């Protein structure tokens, strides 16, 4: 998964 979250761009 990537995403938009508190570090900037976020990949899980």
């Amino acid at each position: 998964s990537c995403h938009f979250g508190p570090l900037g761009w976020v990949c899980k």
